[PDB]
């Protein structure tokens, strides 16, 4: 039925498709579109995960031997002209330079965007990069967006006397005749307060081989992280409603960009994963905490990692994102931070990147190679900041391949981009970030003070 909606479209129109019925919104809708449009025509489907693109590819070449199917999760294909439907990852087209990306994308009758709501750096790069020639393409963006009892589990006050201590959540002792699953933010608590249940008397386990031995005996009470990737006869769910995910702080004073792991609330979909862990077998329970699960995923960190894919081509990934989201209306905007990340994206690409630094990004194991690109405007040698452990300065450092870095000492560098832990060392060692020495970063700073005021 939605086929004649999709087949109304000219080159230069976009549609958002909400419906996600059956085991394949991304399987059945393009099938129906290529039935109507013809097997002589190439159709593109873009899937976040590499494995999901392969899984859907295997299933569709099996259910449908009349229609041709193609997989693109690896290396580039030059002059690629496969005539059927193509299941590809976003990372695949993220290899492509802008002439090649254009040359690839105009060759399709339709381009289907699957699970745009994940907002991975490869996703935000692609969707922003294709909107640059939005006039030449037909773009369709689709998404997904037994009894369970609701109680907001109340927070435990310090020094307080039919309840048990579960990381500051009030859950009754009577619910320890069942089988319960604890969701926690810190990668540390799932070792510690999971040990505590065993130190209280409750049979417990953390986050494969250790899981199989733990799962068999009862009562079982497990503390776990975000691993949907079901469960042996799960009775009850407890949720702290929080997670540990990356944030980006922007300031007009050095360091301009600060990033790191932070305790933030989950989304509605990410909560539905926690709400939907029990129930299917028998009517189970749900105990969340007193924080609102957000409507959208806060993507601003991934948007920063996304800027890396615009450097070689000279594309402002953040500018390209802003305009795409004005036309297509895919995501929620924090106007101020988006506006702030843009001026930094003007700094990032204001100059040609030095050939040496352009090598280091490609071959290193640094989790944030973008940090090297931002700091190259002020620093010619990367700086090893002493690692922070349990909020305190250590003697340990990060050994990252190809960095050729200088250890901090007391010499504090002029950094445009820093980490919370790097910023904390400078607080705690009793030290100060110096002022900008390069005028282009001065210019960016003046601009960021201006855009916060309004």
């Amino acid at each position: 039925e939605m086929v004649k909606k999709i087949t109304s479209m000219n080159r230069g129109d976009f549609k958002q498709i909400t419906l996600a019925t059956g085991a394949g919104k991304t399987t059945e809708l393009p099938k129906a579109v290529i039935e109507e449009i013809g097997r002589h025509k190439r159709v593109l489907v873009l899937i976040p995960l590499r494995a999901a693109a392969e899984s859907v590819y295997q299933y569709m070449r099996l259910k449908h031997p009349s229609i041709s199917f193609n997989l693109r999760i690896g290396d580039m294909k030059e002059g690629d002209m496969a005539t059927g439907i193509t299941y590809a990852s976003y990372g695949y087209f993220c290899q492509m330079p802008q002439p090649k990306l254009r040359a690839a994308m105009v060759e399709y009758s339709y381009i289907f965007l699957d699970e745009y709501h994940c907002a991975t750096p490869e996703q935000l790069a692609i969707i922003g990069k294709i909107h640059r020639f939005s006039e030449s393409i037909r773009v369709v963006a689709m998404t997904a967006t037994h009894p369970i009892e609701e109680f907001i589990a109340p927070e435990v006050m310090k020094g307080e006397d039919q309840f048990l201590d579960i990381a500051g959540l009030k859950i009754p002792v009577d619910e320890m005749k069942g089988n319960m699953l604890v969701f926690v933010p810190t990668r540390n608590m799932a070792v510690e307060v999971a040990k505590k249940l065993k130190a209280k008397g409750y049979n417990s386990g953390y986050y494969p081989a250790n899981l199989r031995v733990v799962t068999s005996q009862s009562p079982y009470v497990i503390v776990a992280t975000n691993a949907i990737e079901t469960l042996p006869d799960l009775d009850t769910v407890i949720d702290t409603g929080l997670k540990c995910e990356k944030r980006v702080r922007v300031s007009s004073k050095i360091p301009f960009i600060v990033t790191g792991l932070k305790r933030m609330a989950v989304t509605v979909g990410e909560q539905a994963q926690r709400r939907g862990r029990v129930g299917r077998v028998k009517p189970g329970r749900y105990y969340r905490s007193q924080e609102t699960a957000t409507g959208s995923k806060d993507y601003h960190y991934d948007l920063l990692q996304a800027q890396r894919y615009g450097i070689e081509d000279g594309i402002n990934v953040t500018k390209s994102f802003r305009e795409m989201n004005y036309d297509w209306s895919l995501y929620e905007e924090d106007s101020l931070l988006i506006t702030q990340l843009e001026i930094l994206n003007n700094l990032l690409i204001s100059e040609d990147l030095p050939a040496a630094v352009k090598n280091i990004m490609a071959r290193t194991d640094h989790p944030e190679p973008i940090q090297l690109a931002y700091n190259s405007y002020e620093v010619q040698v990367p700086v090893l900041f002493p690692k922070i452990r349990n909020g305190e300065v250590t003697d340990t450092y990060e050994n990252y391949s190809f960095l050729n870095a200088r250890k901090l000492g007391e010499d504090v560098p002029v950094y445009i981009y820093a980490t919370e832990d790097e910023d904390l060392a400078v607080d705690l060692l009793g030290l100060d970030w110096p002022d900008p020495g390069n005028q282009q970063v001065v210019e960016t700073g003046k601009a960021l003070k201006q855009v916060t005021g309004l």
